[PDB]
């Protein structure tokens, strides 16, 4: 797994689960979502409803202040987002849609109006039209060719053409069909209900040439000069011809994408082929064919693929990339098919994590940050883990569902709390398309609206992190790692908690600063460890402990991996205004960096604090592993303490880059969470406690702990805000 999953609630920093400025407008989003990008280089998010009755809009960097429109149907489309297109013509969103009773709507949104203040539109902005009869012949799948030009298909078979003639009315140019013939032989019938061989995927290409698959995966071509079939391969014909079952595609879906001259097909053979050809002159010719790797019997569906060029993977051979979503139920799963070669027959297959590290971390219970105790901190815990627009949902369907709140300190609904959260964000979460932000940046539009996920290339430490239980080979220091975490994974997390905080301690000066490191350590193993892990467990730390070069290995984590770069600055384009994307892409970005961070960290030390390890040639390293780990927890505590300010005075941090960032690649976007994280190890502490004076429970940890004159002053006014506070 060499990618990461970073969820991005657009809303997440506000306490409006909704955006002050909504719109709706009338004509006389839960079941397609996704993303476009316009002339003015800004993403427009849509979001067609579950009924294809609300088509819904709003701009990707600014959810919360910018406009979302919610544009409201006489009816539900013919067959779904499928009989609907969005393009961007001259200033404006083109919108058409084929309704059920026949009717194709046309919508005009100018660009202006998307970005604007107005709860108001003025002009034409739709127009109904009937320019074909589809109550005999119903079509299922529209496609945009050109702004005046694009074909409609039919459940029958057939093709029928829409040429744009002024500037709105529409007239059908047949396709010359004789495939309908096959009527003539026993084994087939127009009457039929069964026997149609439909389109159930379309691309267009080099302006002229419309290249279609059918649901028995024929691939025909037809040429829009000529108005004719010129090609009709069998794409089943030429692997293993299995005589028991092939799938017949029994609705529309995204079964293959092109890039320049290459084309990727998905066939249906327990779920699994990627066949992959090139075009050229026209003519289609076969390269390989390219199983899946797919398994718990195969139960995947494609929600998208796209094909692309290559990524900056950990294998340089590469040649073209093929981003393929699958899903089952709720559960996404993303992977990355490389090929290395202009031969389609040497590649590999990328996979990635498909669960946060939050959820992760609250799924496997391996969260040692987030405060415990009363019933209310659990509440302001999962509040501020959520979001709003989740936290009120969830709180919606236990009233419906008649679960209310007893008292205070009711437990057994605090639980209730936890599940339904966990399905309104799986929910909320279920993927719909694929979004290529910037150059390469893969981005997945999700059910729910302001819900995206970003999926992140890994750093080195992070893809350690991800595969402890894989990497078969990795260096020397991944073993030692993989080894550390060999034993910290037998502790309990009260025990880790415990001695999380006697690290703190060290510095707070809790554990007196008379004391000598090795008393510390003493103080902390009798007080923390002693009795609390198998002795067995020890032996084998111990032993594996011994094949390492520790002070290297202890030089390259310290001093490469984890302490960061000085920069001249190395282009992290300055956003000229809020981009709130961005923002919480790069919080949560940062926030998985410095949880895996704050996890090695304390399995080193925890390693110093047990074996015999000369704390003078080792000091220096102890000393910066304990002023690491402070930060690490510092920020961690803020992060699930308040985000939004958390955000706001990591920003501020950065001069130049006030308003925040923009990044078009994954080395753009790697290097700036690196650049963040140098802000935190490295004027950051006064801004911000600064900034949340003008999360009053956690600065009591964090005034025992990081106030260790001015420090003072401080803890006596974060105390009166009696009398230690009096006494200071």
């Amino acid at each position: 797994a060499c990618l990461s999953r970073i969820d991005a609630n657009l809303l997440q920093y506000y306490e409006k689960p909704e955006p002050n400025n909504t719109v709706d407008l009338y004509v006389s989003g839960s079941e397609y979502s996704n993303c476009l990008l316009l002339s003015n280089s800004e993403y427009i998010c849509y979001h067609f409803s579950s009924r294809s009755t609300l088509l819904t809009f709003y701009p990707l960097s600014d959810a919360y202040h910018g406009k979302t429109i919610n544009i409201h149907l006489p009816n539900a489309s013919m067959n779904q987002r499928y009989t609907l297109t969005i393009q961007e013509v001259e200033q404006q969103l083109l919108v058409n849609v084929i309704l059920k009773d026949g009717s194709f709507l046309t919508l005009q949104l100018p660009l202006s109006f998307l970005f604007s203040s107005a709860n108001t539109l003025n002009g034409e902005w739709f127009h109904l039209q009937n320019p074909y009869d589809f109550t005999v012949r119903v079509p299922h799948f529209l496609f945009y060719v050109s702004p005046q030009f694009s074909v409609v298909f039919l459940e029958d078979g057939g093709l029928l053409g829409l040429k744009k003639v002024d500037g709105v009315h529409y007239e059908p140019l047949l396709f010359n069909d004789n495939s309908y013939l096959k009527s003539l032989t026993r084994f087939f019938s127009r009457s039929s209900k069964s026997d149609y061989d439909s389109v159930i995927s379309c691309k267009l290409f080099h302006e002229r040439y419309l290249i279609v698959l059918t649901q028995n995966c024929h691939l025909k071509i037809w040429d829009l000069t000529s108005f004719t079939l010129i090609q009709d391969y069998d794409m089943v014909s030429q692997s293993d011809s299995d005589p028991s079952h092939f799938r017949k595609v029994e609705a529309v879906g995204e079964y293959l994408s092109l890039y320049n001259n290459t084309l990727v097909t998905l066939l249906p053979l327990e779920n699994g082929l990627f066949q992959m050809g090139t075009l050229l002159v026209l003519t289609y010719t076969f390269q390989n064919n390219i199983p899946t790797n797919l398994s718990a019997s195969a139960i995947w569906s494609i929600v998208d693929l796209v094909l692309t060029r290559p990524l900056e993977l950990n294998v340089e051979a590469s040649y073209l990339n093929l981003i393929v979503l699958w899903k089952s139920g709720t559960a996404s799963k993303l992977q990355i098919l490389n090929v290395n070669d202009e031969s389609f027959k040497n590649y590999e297959w990328i996979e990635s994590v498909n669960k946060s590290l939050v959820d992760l971390q609250s799924e496997h219970d391996l969260d040692i940050v987030t405060k415990t105790g009363d019933v209310e901190r659990g509440f302001c815990n999962l509040k501020s883990r959520y979001g709003t627009q989740i936290f009120e949902r969830a709180q919606q369907i236990l009233s419906e569902n008649k679960i209310i709140m007893a008292h205070n300190e009711d437990e057994e609904y605090l639980a209730n709390l936890e599940t339904i959260l966990r399905d309104v964000k799986t929910a909320f979460n279920e993927a719909s398309s694929i979004t290529l932000y910037g150059d390469e940046i893969i981005l997945v539009n999700c059910f729910q609206p302001y819900n995206h996920s970003l999926y992140k290339l890994n750093t080195t430490v992070e893809n350690w992190f991800y595969n402890m239980h894989s990497e078969t080979d990795g260096s020397e220091l991944f073993k030692y790692l993989r080894t550390l975490n060999g034993f910290a994974s037998t502790l309990s997390n009260d025990v880790l908690r415990s001695i999380s905080k006697k690290f703190l301690d060290i510095i707070t000066g809790e554990l007196p600063d008379s004391m000598t490191t090795v008393e510390k350590f003493t103080d902390i193993f009798k007080n923390c460890l002693e009795n609390q892990f198998e002795i067995t467990n020890l032996k084998i730390l111990f032993d594996e402990l011994n094949s390492f070069d520790i002070p290297v290995v202890l030089n390259d984590l310290i001093n490469n991996q984890m302490k960061p770069g000085i920069f001249w600055k190395k282009d992290f384009i300055s956003a000229i205004k809020f981009d709130g994307f961005t923002s919480i892409i790069s919080l949560e970005s940062l926030h998985q960096l410095l949880s895996i961070h704050y996890r090695i960290t304390l399995q080193v030390l925890l390693t110093f604090v047990l074996f015999d390890l000369d704390t003078e040639i080792f000091g220096q390293h102890i000393s910066t592993l304990l002023d690491l780990h402070y930060k690490q927890f510092l920020l961690l505590n803020l992060y699930r303490q308040d985000k939004c300010l958390l955000a706001e005075v990591l920003l501020k941090d950065s001069s130049e880059f006030s308003f925040g960032v923009k990044f078009f690649n994954y080395g753009q976007l790697i290097a700036y969470i690196d650049s963040l994280n140098s802000n935190v190890y490295n004027t950051e502490n006064s801004f911000f406690m600064t900034f949340f004076r003008s999360s009053h429970k956690n600065i009591r940890f964090f005034l025992e702990n990081v106030e260790c004159e001015v420090q003072e002053f401080m803890f006596a006014m974060t105390l009166f805000s009696f009398d230690q506070s009096y006494e200071i």
